[PDB]
């Protein structure tokens, strides 16, 4: 009835998987205008289409620090689209117009363009890259979700953002600190549904290696949001537990959307 939704239904081994019910395929960007180029990774069954995420790096760094985040998100159904920017030093602003320049590529050029439903699109980044989100929601407002994994960005008012919006902090970290950047954009947001995960002790470099907590929030909010999904409804409301010796420190949410 739902014409978007894949794979069976969800339990909370299913999301915590290191790899979905999708054989996911991968290959490199190849002649992208527009952004750095990058890895794309893929469902191989092509016996319907998908939604897509761009999903950009931050600190100083390129796609290889959130490469594991090609086959955990491609094998639960998704066109992930994991760019280099076209400088490692890049603001935010021009990351988030990467991001865009990225998906335009994937749903137009790529050799996957096919699997794509090119109206079920969605942004993700860690550090300057998650700061990206803003710039990219705001020109792209058609977005079905963004995810932002320790965000970065001096601007601090996101109140533009109609995009359901789910943000990832750690409580450790003291480049991108919680008080200073994620809260304060989740606060802003009066527009959309949000979500806001605070990982106990975890710090900058969070996203970058394997975590089965932010990976297993990532695939429900894609489910959710990308395919209006709502058998992943049950893993976001009403979301984590929360404690300083648990894997989550800080929930908020907007439950129940």
């Amino acid at each position: 009835d739902n014409p978007y939704q894949r794979g069976p239904d969800p339990t909370n081994a299913s999301i915590e998987a290191a790899t979905g019910p999708f054989a996911v395929g991968t290959q490199p960007i190849v002649g992208a205008s527009g952004f750095g180029g990058g890895q794309i990774y893929y469902p191989t069954d092509t016996s319907q289409t998908y939604g897509a995420v761009v999903i950009v790096p931050g600190f100083i760094s390129v796609w290889a620090q959130l490469a594991w985040l090609g086959p955990r998100l491609a094998s639960q159904g998704f066109v992930v689209i994991g760019i280099e920017t076209s400088t490692i030093t890049d603001l935010p602003d021009p990351r988030g117009d990467q991001a865009l320049a990225a998906l335009d590529w994937a749903t137009t050029r790529s050799p996957v363009r096919s699997r794509i439903d090119r109206t079920r699109l969605a942004a993700a980044g860690w550090s300057m890259g998650g700061g990206g989100l803003r710039r990219a929601a705001c020109q792209r407002p058609s977005l079905k979700a963004i995810v932002g994994m320790a965000p970065w960005n001096t601007e601090k008012n996101w109140s533009c953002v109609t995009v359901p919006t789910l943000f990832f902090g750690g409580s450790s970290d003291a480049v991108a600190s919680p008080n200073d950047h994620a809260k304060p954009f989740y606060n802003s947001i009066t527009r959309a549904e949000k979500d806001y995960i605070e990982l106990c002790n975890a710090d900058h470099f969070f996203p970058t290696s394997a975590n089965t907590t932010m990976a297993k929030y990532f695939i429900s909010w894609l489910k959710r949001w990308v395919d209006n999904d709502t058998r992943y409804t049950q893993f976001l409301c009403p979301g984590p537990s929360t404690g300083l010796f648990a894997p989550v420190c800080a929930s908020m949410n907007t439950c129940p959307f």
